[PDB]
């Protein structure tokens, strides 16, 4: 009869990204002087002889100014020479950036690099509590450890209860970087988040920094960004068409934070079709989920989930009215991807999207089914369905769509659920159950994972919380070590799967629900990649 009630926030934005004219004689005043930067960039990379501390911290500046995808091959045949000519005789500064960087880059290099700074008892020297820097690059290296790198253990606690001593007493930018990445460390931050927050906060204001690195990452930072204020231009102006905001007034009004999550998984242009194609299926799935989550009669929910598993238009007259209008929309989403592709002869591969949709949609079904009978299965029976229902392995599927080098053998890959893939997806769901726990557990909710993971251990909600905790902890070391060479599939295809975790990590942070409320988190987030530009 009647259904629920509208707990939901309307979307901060109205229609302020609605239109959005690019200045073309800016673009290529900027794009113009890119080039020139760009050179001479690159043969700041080329110079020989240059010191191992000096070649590492160049890069590092490199990559956190968001300028890095310029010269992937530079810094690949730097880090592999460093890689293969063991140098071990530094300090802890540039033994952890060197640690960092070549983990992050795939170059498996030892954990043993660091006991030159630990004693008998594999404890960190504590002499070593006065060298800020190298505390800093410690901080930040312990994020990139593998099951195979329990050496680091202590990493992490050490260089935080030290770097927190220091931090009143530094000075600036340093105080800024430091309490910064003690709130959100580099490796699991979203890289345009990092890349803004470095460019104006950190490196603007170094009195060390090199001018041309300076100008060079904020222009292009700017260019970028006309781009993507374009795309969001056109996919708020696709949202709008369709309408949802008032034929479907139940589902989250999300167009702009789903586009803050297509942006997270990939910035560069020549994802540009990608992030367009990434984002229109966000916030489709976001849809579909609210109809489960908040609308769906048990009854409804089924014909919608079987609709979905024939996927025919002739389907539609076996759903209620307002079902026609959302599944409608998913099957001509899909007519649309076949023919954007169609030109480059890819048309075929939307059908692997397709299919992780069906299986979310079943998932769905399944959790609901559970809620309305207040069934509250053990923790691996409720993962075993919780899984598919963060749309994580659909997500990770759809981004490789408008990859123009994504081949079969590349879903082929994503399809037998790889352990990259699994851990992403794990660390999503056990951070929005922890996350959300209290968001959902208000409307009666009993379905909830936590609950699951209280009732099957015996154990309070303060210890599910931090079980669950864990078990992202250990699903990173599982990130990181899928990153290592040789990797199953091109790099070019793994880093939308770490992206994603990321993402998790940013939303979410301080546990709370970003994606809902979005008020607290995303909105300034969105305001520095989407609204202001960097003032030159
Ligand atoms: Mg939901
Ligand atoms: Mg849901
Ligand atoms: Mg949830």
């Amino acid at each position: 009869i009647v259904r629920p009630v509208a707990d939901f926030s309307p979307s901060l934005w109205g229609d302020q990204f609605l239109s959005f004219s690019i200045k073309n004689q800016v673009a290529e005043k900027y794009a113009k002087e890119i080039e020139a930067l760009k050179e001479q960039t690159r043969n700041m990379l080329l110079a020989t002889g240059m010191k191992l501390a000096d070649t590492l911290n160049l890069i590092d500046t490199i990559e956190r100014l968001g300028i890095s995808y310029h010269f992937e091959k530079e810094i690949d045949d730097i880090l592999d020479q460093i890689y293969n000519q063991n140098s071990n005789c530094n300090d802890l500064c540039t033994s952890a950036l060197q640690f960092r960087l070549l983990r992050q880059h795939g170059f498996n290099i030892s954990p043993e690099i660091f006991s030159k700074f630990q004693d008998e008892n594999g404890k960190f020297k504590e002499s070593l509590a006065s060298d800020v820097l190298g505390l800093l690059n410690l901080y930040e290296a312990s994020h990139v450890r593998t099951h195979a790198d329990d050496i680091l253990e202590d990493a992490l606690a050490f260089s935080t209860i030290h770097l927190e001593s220091a931090a009143p007493h530094l000075k600036s930018p340093l105080r800024e970087q430091v309490t910064h990445a003690l709130e959100q460390c580099l490796h699991k931050g979203v890289p345009r988040v990092e890349t803004r927050f470095f460019i104006s906060s950190i490196y603007d204001k170094e009195q060390s920094k090199n001018n041309v690195l300076l100008r060079f990452a904020k222009l292009d930072f700017n260019l970028l960004q006309m781009l993507h204020k374009q795309e969001l231009a056109q996919v708020s102006r696709w949202w709008k068409d369709l309408d949802f905001v008032t034929t479907l007034p139940y589902a989250r009004d999300r167009v702009v934070e789903c586009y803050f999550w297509a942006l997270g998984v990939y910035f560069e242009p020549q994802y540009s079709q990608a992030r367009v194609m990434l984002v229109k299926t966000i916030s489709m799935i976001s849809i579909v989920d609210d109809t489960f989550d908040a609308y769906g009669t048990v009854k409804e929910l089924e014909a919608y989930t079987d609709a979905i598993q024939r996927w025919d238009i002739n389907e539609i007259d076996r759903l209620p009215d307002y079902m026609k209008i959302s599944y409608k929309a998913i099957l001509d989403l899909y007519k649309d991807y076949e023919k954007e592709l169609s030109s480059a002869g890819r048309s075929h591969i939307v059908c692997h999207a397709i299919e992780r949709m069906k299986e979310v949609v079943r998932n769905y079904n399944v959790e609901s089914t559970w809620f309305i009978e207040g069934y509250t299965p053990p923790v691996s029976e409720y993962l075993s369905n919780a899984l598919a229902t963060t749309t994580y392995y659909y997500l990770a599927t759809t981004s490789y769509l408008g990859m123009k080098s994504a081949t079969e053998q590349d879903f082929e890959w994503l399809s037998k659920n790889p352990k990259i893939l699994e851990a992403s997806v794990i660390i999503c769901r056990v951070i929005d159950d922890t996350a959300t726990y209290e968001v959902e557990k208000s409307r009666g909710q009993i379905a909830t994972g936590i609950e699951c993971c209280m009732r099957d251990y015996g154990i309070s909600t303060k210890e599910a919380m931090a079980k669950f905790q864990n078990m992202a902890e250990t699903a990173w070391k599982d990130i990181n070590e899928g990153l290592l060479r040789p990797t199953p599939v091109s790099t070019e295809f793994l880093t939308p799967i770490l992206n994603l975790a990321r993402i998790v990590e940013v939303t979410y942070i301080h546990n709370l629900d970003g994606y809902t409320h979005p008020e607290k988190v995303l909105k300034p987030h969105i305001i520095n990649l989407l609204v202001d530009s960097i003032k030159i």
